[PDB]
Order: structure tokens, then sequence, then C-alpha cells
């Protein structure tokens, strides 16, 4: 079963908001808490060139809960990124904010492209693929009408 | 002169650090109040934690001599504001020098940066910068 908190990276979050996605949106805000780092907001604004800014953020910041970019996350996030580059592994920034800001809620992070987080595994982060979050919620939402 | 508020950049704050550094460092940590980035202090403590550094330890003492500045839900807007601006007319930049200058406006800083070209897109907003060399050689004077 999917656990009570969960988050979306910046690209999974735009696919959650377009319109044929609207009921599973729905579905999601009222059977889980989404805790989304700022940086995926910051991300979810601007390639998100059509709406208005701070309207959008008010939005946002009453459905989910948005995470700073606190002291325990950076420095935790310095000490993952320096043990990566060693690897020579290239994680850009919000995904590095990400994925730490995912393994201090203890958020599962759902996202299309896992693979790319593989690598932050060890360190406490758990994934699933986008596509398999949507076949379980909607699995879910069956099982309670049928 | 130079302004009540400045910040740096990535680069800048490692060369502040830097061993012979050591004396403008402490007058401009006497003179100025310096207002970092959360964003910047990710990126140098990476650096720290790669050399096997105690960046706990090291945090707590950029706590106490810098105004460590959060990645504010105002600064998210108005990075997000600058840089959809900015895309609008082919500009791009990576998100660290989004959010690094946004703040520098957010808490009217000078940004002191060694290679201050690259935010010149973002000087329409309100950000002002100085080259790190130029910053140096006036805190020198300072010295005395």
């Amino acid at each position: 079963p999917l656990p009570p908190d969960i988050t979306f990276d910046s690209l999974a979050l735009i696919k959650m908001h377009s319109q044929n996605m609207k009921r599973i949106l729905e579905v999601t805000l009222a059977k889980f808490t989404v805790n989304l780092s700022i940086v995926t907001v910051y991300r979810y604004l601007t390639a998100r060139l059509k709406k208005n800014i701070e309207a959008e953020f008010e939005i946002l910041k009453d459905i989910y809960n948005i995470v700073p970019l606190l002291d325990d996350i950076a420095i935790k996030a310095a000490q993952i990124e320096a043990n990566l580059i060693k690897k020579e592994i290239t994680l850009d920034m919000e995904d590095i904010i990400t994925a730490t800001t995912a393994i201090y809620t203890n958020s599962l992070l759902v996202t299309d492209d896992p693979k790319r987080y593989e690598p932050i595994r060890r360190f406490g982060l758990d994934t699933m693929p986008l596509d398999k979050f949507i076949k379980e919620v909607e699995l879910m939402v069956e099982k309670e009408l049928i």
C-alpha cells in the first residue's frame, strides 16, 4: 500500500496538473499529504509562461505542504552530493534538493524518471514511477467504490 | 565606497575563506552585513564535504558570522518572475545564479562576484554587482 507522505519532482507535478489528470489529482490530494520542496515549486512556476506567478504560488501553498530548503536539508544535500561526485555522478541542484527533501520528510518520490535518482536510494530515498503511482491510486479508488 | 549590505556567490565565498584572504575576511565581517543565500551555503558545503570536513560544525560557524537567507517564498516568487521574463527573450541562467541574484535584490545587497558578466541580464531588475578583485582592493584600503 502507498504511504501517507508523497512528493513529486517538477516534471511529474506538471503532469499531475494536466487537464486529463484532474480527477487523479483530486483523489491524490484527498488521500495523501504531498510535501513539495520549495525548489520543485520554483521549477513548477517557471517551466510553467502562461498564468500569473504570485497567484499560482498562493494556490500551491494552499493545497501542498511546501518545504523550505531547511538548514538540515542543505547539510544532508551537501553530504549526499559530495558522495556522488566521488562516484562520478551528475545530479543537478533541483534533483539533489528534491531527493534530499523527500528523505527528510519521509516522502515517497513519484517521478517519471526514477532511474536518475537511483544513486540516492542508498541514502534512504524511495521512489516510484509516476505511471505506477497513478495505477495504484486508481486501484485505491476502485476498491473504495466496488 | 561599499554599501552596508553585501553578499557573495559560491566562487567568491571560497576565495573569501582562503588562507591569504584571512585579513580581508574579518575586516569585511566587522564592517558589513553579509547576506548569503542558503543556496550558496549548500554549494560551499558540498565542496567542504568532499574534503571530508565536519560540515555540521562549519555550518554552525557560518550561521554565527553570516546572515544566512532562506530560499523564502517571496524569493522563490520573485526568482520565478525574473526567470520567466528572461526566458521571454531567449535568456537563461541556472537556478543557483537566479536565486543568488534574486536574494541579493531581496536583501538590498551588493553582489560581489568574480564573474559579474554572467549576472548582467539581471541588472535590469535592480541587481548591483561588483567584481571580486575590486572589492578586495577597496577592503584593503580600509585595512590600512
